[PDB]
């Protein structure tokens, strides 16, 4: 199995390296660096996770079409591709409408968007003057001068819904599913599927990364709390299809939806229950999280990205995953 | 005088840190790195110069409204503000038809849309939760989590005609002008100054900056025949008032605008005379280069960024500026 991780570059991105560092030293093999506007810029954080990285894929975790031209992702990749030997891997997704609400944008056909941006970058990416008059997406003529170092940049598909899903079965290398349980990628894979059939794609070409939120700790109890407060927002914004899927007490969902609004945390935090830990976290000791990376393995799962809050301690937790959960999950 | 060096990233980014870094030791105050789609990232590029450098300041030069949007070009210079210690500029302009054509990107408004993603930079690097509802830019609550250094980071605009000179001098703290010759700023600094007036600033708050086409060198003629090429580009996207303004020969424009068609160059440059030459370049000696940046000087301009070629060898030449030119004028 593959381990990912993935952090906010919230933090000065001395911290970030350090933990991406840390990670590489503890056998991570992927770093998925999230893209929102109001963070330190994505490609800026993977510029310097580079230079303090040696092994390790890095890339966004995820980008999107609208907040950069398709052409300057395409060539921020191919930058970072440089810059880390050929380690660059592309994770995009739809964006949300949220972020682009605050931005002006309008949120045009997600999926053919997605679609379209993703062969464009592609394209781009193989050296090509690129043509592409797609419904959403217009290039007339453009080519890189950077080149990647990798003869196929990985991309990776972010997909929740089920054409999200087939897309990414047809075009993606890899699929990003933001859930942490073997339920979802049950419902999730055979849609992926569909799209590789459709494509004569083979499903071992298609890396299913579960995006989880992961908190790791010799002490139970504490990894528990620790994964509340992120479970607590997971929980919030899952579509009813996710809570059905899941049985999640759907009363005390809208009481933590409820005190999201109200700005306050404590109340919203006293709402999640064992069973929404148990649907929308990896939590627990590093026994409990290796079964539990087992049977999403079993599930069809290829890569798990250790999401936040990895655990009470980040820095302890890497370490603890790397020591107890990833040499546990060797093929 | 402040000088200034400006560099395209069309090579790899470590050739680039020297330069820079080579820059820095040789008294170089600004780093302008250029931001175009086909080349290696201009944020990437910048994070890592500014790992290598320690006090110049640094920014792109320019990036647009258009290629990004402008929120993440706001967190882009508070990332590379918080990176430098403090030491980030945001040059930025209108971008250019044939870059946005390709692209697919609408090349609306350019002077209005320059203006409203300035103001929404500035009020994003200040702190504040934006709602600017734009003729152009529409922003609804977005706020950066990531802080600048500098409690303003200077805006640098790219003006080239009358309404954006006017504009650079209402807004911004320096003015990017394209042009190397004192006659261009003697036409350009009182539209400036229009601007600033109608905003009660002062021209001591502005930076007139030259972005000149240098090319020194110890030997005249060898500087001269560096900056042939970058002159025969120059003169051909030179706008009759400019061709006009400098007296230059109308008709060995055109034989170089046909032969850059052409996809030929030595006849291009074959057609490149000692007035385009002078009317387009800072090029000879460094005694040469020092008396022109004087008669730019006395004109207003207070910056003058080397541009390509810098000198027939890059190196040698920044060394030979730093050496030679920089100390002949230290107000």
């Amino acid at each position: 199995m593959k381990f990912g991780i993935q952090f906010v570059p919230n933090e000065p991105i001395q911290k970030l390296c350090y933990y991406v560092k840390l990670a590489e030293d503890n056998g991570f093999e992927y770093c998925w660096i999230t893209d929102h506007y109001n963070n330190r810029n994505v490609y800026m954080a993977l510029t310097a996770i580079a230079m303090n990285t040696n092994k390790i894929k890095l890339g966004p975790g995820v980008t999107n079409p609208y907040v950069r031209s398709p052409a300057i992702t395409a060539s921020a990749i191919a930058t970072l591709d440089e810059l880390s030997g050929g380690r660059a891997v592309l994770g995009i997704g739809p964006g949300d409408k949220a972020t682009f609400d605050a931005l002006g944008i309008e949120w045009v056909k997600p999926v053919t968007t997605l679609k379209e941006s993703i062969e464009v970058i592609r394209k781009l990416l193989a050296g090509e003057r690129v043509s592409y008059e797609g419904k959403v997406v217009k290039i007339a003529g453009a080519a890189l001068a950077v080149k990647p170092i990798q003869k196929a940049v990985p991309v990776y598909m972010g997909a929740q819904g089920p054409k999200m899903l087939e897309t990414a079965g047809m075009i993606a290398d890899g699929v990003l599913i933001n859930a942490s349980n073997p339920k979802d990628f049950e419902a999730a894979i055979p849609l992926i599927k569909k799209g590789a059939e459709a494509a004569g794609r083979s499903m071992d070409e298609i890396d299913v990364a579960a995006y989880a939120c992961m908190s790791v700790d010799k002490n139970a109890d504490k990894a528990k709390q620790a994964a509340v407060p992120v479970v607590a927002f997971i929980a919030a914004g899952s579509p009813p299809v996710v809570l059905e899927r899941h049985g999640i007490d759907m009363e005390k969902v809208e009481a933590i939806r409820n005190a999201l609004k109200s700005g306050n945390f404590p109340e919203a935090f006293k709402n999640v229950d064992d069973t929404m830990l148990e649907a929308f976290s990896i939590y627990g000791t590093p026994e409990d999280v290796v079964e539990k990376c087992k049977k999403l393995a079993e599930m069809g799962v290829t890569q798990i990205v250790a999401g936040s809050p990895i655990g009470p301690n980040k820095e302890t937790a890497i370490k603890l995953i790397g020591k107890k959960v990833i040499p546990a999950l060797k093929e």
